[PDB]
């Protein structure tokens, strides 16, 4: 996206949860047009700020937005449960054009935050004999189930060939996933390695495997 | 007041489907700002219409908008697997409002049948140092959504230890989940080998994985 949103944000019933939304002086910074939208997943959104402040009928004076520069911001005061719903903004363009943020999942947290357990799998033997190289990330038993993953080919962002599932909640509570990247055999060979960086609750974690004569 | 659409509507593989947005004098009716937006469970929405007929960039031809009275159009042409999904329409009002529709499950009907793609990743040496075997059986590309999973030690049932993700639509219309058993390396190493077996709408596929030589 071209306003840049965090991936996730929580905080306990209670609590205030503030999340930026950040774009350039032609955007977010050019005028005040800047908008919050509320969706719990599956259901229509529903515009919760306009015009960088102000609040439409009904949406409760616990949701205020300011902006410095080129990032907005939206407050939550008091989380309750009906505000765990994933949050995106907009800002007007110079052309006229609209430009969105890629949306904010907060979590009103239900039980403790978990780390993520992070493994990552070379390319198995039988694969490799089937002429595939496909990388595994594992990422298991980690609370708010939000996580975003990036891979690397050396030092450089890799984003062909990437897929990462949906985290599912797991047997005992916690979700789990899975990043798993298509090389060819000669793209794995060909690198002294590849990585793979787990972001959860504001920190990554990153693993790094590499090719081996055996 | 929400815009009113269908809640389902559907097509087959290149035929076309049009679904609707009724709002009122002073919204849909008012104005040519109305959008349509498309997402896909669990995703992001992304922007497909707006000004009521208007595309982005990289939005293909096959979507197209139109408005008549109070009732907005949306027609998709050519359905293809990736257009199965969520359309929301919106249309602002009055008042700084921005109306949303209750969006419409657009079902692409009778997709392909596919068999899962399954690949077993022994432990990798980072976890065996770490005192840690978990192995993951990698299931993608299969369709429709469903699979089961089940896990042998030399060739007998594994019982205990097992987890499954939901599988989730991935970049290609298809369906990947994983499946990870937790092993301590004293259980890697004692026994011959461990299979995991996936069924598929009454097909299975089944890998095996043993201790390596190197
Ligand atoms: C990922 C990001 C994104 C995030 C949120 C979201 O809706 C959130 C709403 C509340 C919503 C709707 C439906 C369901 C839930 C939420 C849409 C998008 C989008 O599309 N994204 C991809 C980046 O592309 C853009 O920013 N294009 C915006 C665009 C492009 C070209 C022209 C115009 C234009 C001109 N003039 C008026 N409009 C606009």
């Amino acid at each position: 996206s071209a306003l840049t949103q965090p991936p996730s944000a929580s905080g306990s019933p209670g609590q205030s949860v503030t999340i930026s939304c950040t774009g350039t002086s032609s955007d977010v910074g050019g005028s005040d047009s800047v908008s919050w939208y509320q969706q719990h997943p599956g259901k229509a959104p529903k515009l919760i700020i306009y015009e960088v402040s102000q609040r439409p009928s009904g949406v409760p004076n616990r949701f205020s937005g300011s902006k410095s520069g080129n990032t907005a911001s939206l407050t939550v005061s008091g989380l309750q449960a009906e505000d765990d719903a994933d949050y995106y903004c907009s800002s007007y363009g110079g052309d006229n054009n609209l430009f969105f943020g890629g949306g904010t999942k907060v979590t009103v947290l239900g039980q403790p935050k978990a780390a993520p357990s992070v493994t990552l799998f070379p390319p198995s033997s039988e694969e490799l004999q089937a002429n595939k190289a496909t990388l595994v990330c594992l990422i298991s038993d980690f609370y708010p189930g939000a996580v975003t993953v990036a891979w690397k080919a050396d030092s450089s962002p890799v984003k062909a060939g990437v897929e990462t599932t949906t985290p599912s909640k797991q047997s005992n509570n916690k979700y789990a996933a899975s990043s798993y990247l298509s090389l060819t055999p000669e793209q794995w060979k060909s690198h002294r390695s590849y990585s793979c960086q787990v972001t959860h609750e504001g920190s990554t974690v990153e693993k790094t495997v590499a090719p081996t004569e055996c």
